[PDB]
């Protein structure tokens, strides 16, 4: 099923990487410190498609797993989906093809953390090593980073074992040209890639 | 009655090829004596695609620099759309450079669509797209026709009056004949603003347009 839940996980922060704005500065001990939250569409909380469904403090980072149910917006997205080349054209070599998983890694191929407040699926985060992995499986998603130990997939695990969106395509329409100009873009998410270690070789990424 | 000003017609202008251009690639060759030969409106749509025919072709000429073509955007259920994405775009409320009039629509589709591009009887359509494979293909929009060509430093007064006589002459047209030729509806722009993100050196290509034909000289260009 084309709109069955899609899992996506990622690394909200990177504690090795020192951000250009102080205002996005997130130290490990502040994490440990304050540690469901909703997910949603570039901070529109009129946009929420689901919920974080784990976080954990690793060596790296504060790596979260995120559960996108929306039956609204999966709709969305699957007709969306049908029309893009991208899409189309499928997944490398081995993956099998996935019209809505794929188009969620093309369209919103970073993560946002905004106690808390709630994750942010966006087209790039303004954090370095934010790259949104999607997924079926959340054990897939999360064995996606290499970074991630057997004892982190563990805390991880535990953790994931009305209709919220209140938004429309016109909505991401209109976020969708926003994404086209944001300077850096594509070389922002080519370097996310390599500090995780995600290759579109082993999963849906796009960029 | 103010969204009735945005749903109004758009008009959009530009090169669809530059004589002064050498294309890497050999399909994209389009020389001014092969033009001039080949040179009834011509449909206007999204990236190519059949059921997504917003408009027609109001005029196309050839000039000392290029291909130079006037499309007008007419289907109401696009602009409709256009509209709506519009109300959600920060890029669209931060709004134009100072002096121009805030415009939702022709923002989005300044922003989305700032790319022309000519599908090779010999001239089939034209094609609003994120950035045209030809250099200097930037697409300019704008609520009036004199407006729009106005905006490229290149074309003469006498280049504009040949364009002129041909959108002054183009009333109604077959394509948009009795009722909207759109075919499509906001998932499918969806699907292909997303193509769009992965376009390669897609601003940087924008921008060389821009300068290319003088429009950074005021516009609604977003790049």
């Amino acid at each position: 099923q084309a709109v069955a839940p899609v899992y996506v996980g990622g690394f909200l922060a990177r504690y090795d990487q020192s951000p250009d704005e102080a205002e996005l500065l997130l130290p490990r001990d502040v994490v440990e410190h304050w540690l469901a939250l909703p997910l949603n569409i570039n901070h529109d909380d009129t946009a929420v498609v689901g919920h974080v469904a784990a976080m954990q403090s690793v060596r790296d980072g504060l790596f979260c797993l995120g559960c996108v149910t929306s039956p609204r917006f999966l709709e969305i997205v699957r007709r969306a989906s049908e029309k893009s080349e991208l899409v189309s054209r499928g997944p490398v070599s081995p993956l099998q093809p996935d019209k809505v998983v794929e188009f969620l890694s093309g369209s919103y191929a970073g993560l946002s953390l905004a106690p808390f407040k709630a994750v942010a699926l966006c087209s790039v985060g303004r954090r370095r090593g934010t790259l949104a992995v999607y997924g079926r499986d959340p054990e897939w998603v999360t064995q996606r980073f290499p970074d991630l130990t057997a004892a982190d997939r563990d805390g991880l695990r535990a953790q994931w074992q009305g209709d919220p969106f209140r938004s429309d395509s016109y909505g991401l329409l209109g976020n969708s040209v926003d994404a086209l100009y944001i300077r850096e873009r594509l070389p922002k998410l080519r370097y996310d890639k390599q500090l995780v270690g995600v290759t579109e070789r082993e999963s849906y990424v796009k960029a």
